[PDB]
């Protein structure tokens, strides 16, 4: 894939090309159980340190428990409530009884397994830790009857090591009341995480696609609870399906655009709004605002459309002609006599502004360029830092071309008289009727 | 308890009624001792394998009580003091000669105990784990000699368990400064937190409110670390008093509400501001802004008032009369043609503008319920989910009852050609001023 | 150092001064290297207990490595690039075939020394783990031939504890793609970070600067993953070189101005803009508008420049002279009946509206005083708390001096009827342009 960027001159704004979409459209749930102990205290005239040592780990092995006990009898609501009703789902359908005993039935023999539910939900099970019967066939046998049996050192570790993942799974389930993102390897093993990849009901370029990013994957997943019931612990992992797949997706850049006069209360600026991720996206263009929303990996971009505006395709015309009138090209026209500079894909824009020192620089050549007052901008082809004022940028040194569409400032088409200026939320057209209006008072007198 | 909700088509704004407050107003602090042991390095000689593992245990448990020592040399100011000045008065107390001497002597015979310090504080004080102990009784006679003594392999596991919540504790004091919040299950196990819960001077319906919300109550609770001084780690941890219970809380939800001409630039845009959390609090309204301050469980709000405005209680009345002059409800008025979606505590608000594709979709039948443009609103009876273009929101399914209040949207009650577009803090009176002084400009011409 | 503070009467605005600055300018990168084993699954008939926990910790190694692999052949971009460059040079630089084997050679016999890379850069390179020494010396005879031999426990419990450090240095790059921020204690002990800091090119009060705020040094430092390679684990640590130091620093503190007419409808409001911390520097201003980015201590802050912006010094004369025609002071204006407060270095701000009760209360004397309608301040003399509304603040109670500047509001000089209300980004002079514009309409008529 070949990235590309395109420098506006005229409106202080770049576009980065060349980008891959995977928008996440749909969810996977998958049930993740852990087979649990259901056993109460037994004290038995124990003082061998072998003994102390296992019933020690054993209330905290009963701590966490009673810890996932009481998350289940309240569940604080989370602001995720809007993307779980998949995984919400299939708790509620394991509440039902008899279903808990239908994937404890099927994960009877081996790990891993597919249970049709009660309400129609064809779901993937898995059965990644074994306490039920390692406490039973282990430990039973130390607290269960008048003296207590004494247990080899090694059964002491393993099961300090075996208890772990309970506990750090409570620990995660509990300070965020039932609902984790992204999902740990607590959660689910890299192991276990790849091996749900391979069995899932998608394609061969998705399953490669999702084990080749593992941890975007993590972070754009969710890890529900469920129940703790008849000895088991379920737990939902929701992981994202990613319908919009290589579909084209830019990055739009802007920067304040000002006028140049040399005496300060005399200058107009104006701002490209919305900067940000676009992606086609079935016949519009998904927009993400957010900036940390949308994670880049090798030109392709990873988003969740839940944190998208859905915008026209005519959106994109704000980059080949902001005076178009098919879309209204949004502005803010807030003063700004403070320089500030950003890092693209390919280089930097840089608005200098006032007596700041603006500059570029290679790392054996010196400054090879002084921005003047203005927008402007460098492509990283021989550049490796910019500094503006005090601050030192580092460009990308990623390879693509760039291109510079000169241009003339639209700020200097603007009459400063009449020039509204402090508009926050504005467009174009806006903009236009606002002069229009500040004109006819000015026309009649 | 009943939970209700309103959507308001004249304002595309809903209120969600039913809910019970729970307002932190004062502070619990408690003092958490750690009983260290003030050994230096020993070196005899040793090699044994048991050795060995002991000294390096050793050797991280010395790091960690110089890395607490550096940490009470020098405190980095935090963002939090405005939060803190109790348990931070308890801290101050704590470093004058004979307090840790005092609650050192309280707790000889027992872990809790009520210590009344130097300052007017009766605080409850615990010892929650007891290093100095078990490195003099159990490690000097190891590493106290010519040649060290050979200790068993059940010690060395005891004292990597033990030493081990040492270690976590001062990585959560190391890293932020000394002041941690939430307060997690190292500082305090949910065990000690219950335990303290109970012992607190608060009545039994407050113990069983914070008991069965203990996730909430470490999430509003802070843990400050006091000192490290004659063989005692002392922190306070600081829990929230809930001072206000059982009031009315209401949550309310706005939507961009524009007119839906066909032709583009001649269409103007209102929407309400402050949304978020209202409570009834003494006489006036608390209101909180930040979504994410306010915890909910089963109808009851937990927030912290140290993130509220206080409002008068005619702030209500912008949800029943959005013109009632007791009340100047504030709006905004920037342009949008953009589509977006807000889910509700019982349904959901969309604002369809332009060619956007807006529905409610029931998984079993479909699409049950299309948007027209404007704001609008539809119910969880029957509803999963609603599509804003390209975006699939999941509706909450919590039982309800909504009610649909029918009137005309107020933006076209206004002319557009004397529209204050584009404010950003306003007011419905602050925009009819700014309508009387346009008209004026034409009424002379 | 002496922390003085001054409140302007007539712009609600309070200036902290006497802060010493250490403002982030260089970087001084580090290779930290971790000696891996190259090998392969043996399988040996092996049963005994101590053997299977052996062969469990070392499936966990392997896939610790593995997953550090996939972390090198996909590596997701990340926001930080535009600070690691010069880590992410020097990253590049080990790729290069023999410059791995230079590291390694040079780490033969020691765990630090300083090597010259094949791009200029001389490095300061640790050892801070051996795993191919223990897993070669102490492992590979249990699972290399046809029978297993059996290790000790102490091997077993050793082994465990050497290959955390593994597993949570992975657990950190692969939740982060590669780059951390802040740098913990499993990338860098206290103990390692220490003694880097003592060897570094610096000045001795620069080596006592750093040692002495190290957890403020970890966080403004980055960890950035290199490469897994011929049984190497490299990743730089990239920390900071404090170029402004010892230079003036203060904090303004900002808070709404509005008038007290009893008549809603009738008040018009303002508030300085640009709340935060400056600090001399360079001839300039660096103003650090995130109020986070800015970690203090005792009377010095630590800035990064990449969160400032870059001001001249006659930004200062906004907090002597806020109509002094050689800085256009900062204003926005909108409307505001509402109450708050803000807590100071040495005292409050208090902007009491409406029938909030705002009060100054001393713990054992009780409300000491009552603020009236408009905006006042009180120092943290005799002060603990600050009540507005239902909301109760703590006072500093650091010592310094403070200084009550009396001065008529300047929102009384400003006539009502043609105030322009509703300015988001405004400035004096730009209000003074909008009156005369406003006037002129009414001048002709
Ligand atoms: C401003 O007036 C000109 C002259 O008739 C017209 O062509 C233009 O469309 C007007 N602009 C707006 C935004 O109405
Ligand atoms: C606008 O003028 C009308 C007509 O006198 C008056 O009733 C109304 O109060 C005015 N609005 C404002 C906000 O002053
Ligand atoms: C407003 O008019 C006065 C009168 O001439 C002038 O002195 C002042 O500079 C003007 N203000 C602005 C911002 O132009």
């Amino acid at each position: 894939q070949n990235i590309t960027e395109e420098f506006y001159q005229s409106t202080c704004s770049a576009v980065s090309k060349g980008y891959l979409s995977a928008l996440r459209t749909g969810w996977y749930t998958s049930v993740i159980t852990i087979e649990l102990s259901n056993i109460k205290e037994n004290k038995c005239n124990g003082t061998d340190a072998k003994v102390k040592l296992i019933k020690q780990e054993l209330d905290k092995y009963k701590n966490a428990v009673t810890d996932l006990q009481l998350l289940m009898q309240s569940t604080p609501a989370t602001g995720s409530g809007s993307a779980i009703c998949s995984g919400v789902a299939v708790c509620k359908v394991l509440h039902l009884e008899g279903e808990v005993n239908k994937i404890k039935s099927a994960l009877l023999s081996t790990n891993k397994a597919v249970v049709s539910l009660s309400n129609g939900v064809s779901v993937l099970t898995s059965k990644v830790l074994d306490l039920k019967n390692y406490i039973d066939k282990q430990l039973l046998p130390i607290v269960n009857k008048q003296s207590c049996s004494i247990p080899n050192i090694e059964t002491v570790i393993e099961f300090q090591q075996k208890n772990n993942r309970l506990l750090e799974i409570t620990r995660e389930f509990s300070v965020n009341a039932g609902v984790t993102t992204p999902v740990s390897t607590y959660m689910l093993t890299n192991s276990e995480l790849l091996s749900l990849i391979n069995d899932m009901p998608i394609t061969n370029d998705q399953k490669k696609l999702m084990s080749n990013n593992v941890q975007i994957v993590r972070q754009q997943s969710y890890s529900i609870m469920c129940i703790i019931k008849e000895e088991v612990l379920a737990y939902v992992v929701q992981l994202p399906l990613y319908g919009v797949i290589d579909t084209p997706c830019w990055k739009l850049h802007t920067s304040p655009l000002c006028t140049t006069n040399t005496k300060e209360g005399s200058n107009i600026c104006l701002t490209r709004t919305d900067r940000g991720w676009y992606c086609d996206n079935a016949g519009s263009v998904s927009f993400f605002p957010q900036a940390e929303t949308c994670k880049v990996q090798s030109n392709r971009v990873f988003c969740d459309t839940m944190n998208s505006l859905t915008l026209p395709s005519e959106v994109n015309l704000c980059n080949v002609d902001i005076f178009n009138p098919k879309y209204d090209c949004k502005i803010m026209t807030s003063k700004t006599d403070v320089s500030s500079s950003v890092i693209t894909s390919l280089g930097a824009i840089v608005s200098c502004y006032g007596k700041t020192k603006c500059t570029a620089s290679n790392k054996n050549r010196g400054i090879i360029k002084t921005f003047s007052n203005g927008c402007d901008y460098v492509s990283n082809k021989g550049v490796d830092t910019v500094s503006v004022g005090n601050t030192l940028y580092c460009v990308n040194k990623q390879e693509g071309k760039s291109l510079y569409v000169k241009g003339e400032p639209i700020i200097n088409f603007y009459d400063p008289l009449v020039f509204p200026s402090d508009e926050f939320d504005a467009s174009i057209s806006q903009v236009n009727e606002k002069i229009n209006q500040s004109l006819a008072f000015i026309r009649k007198s």
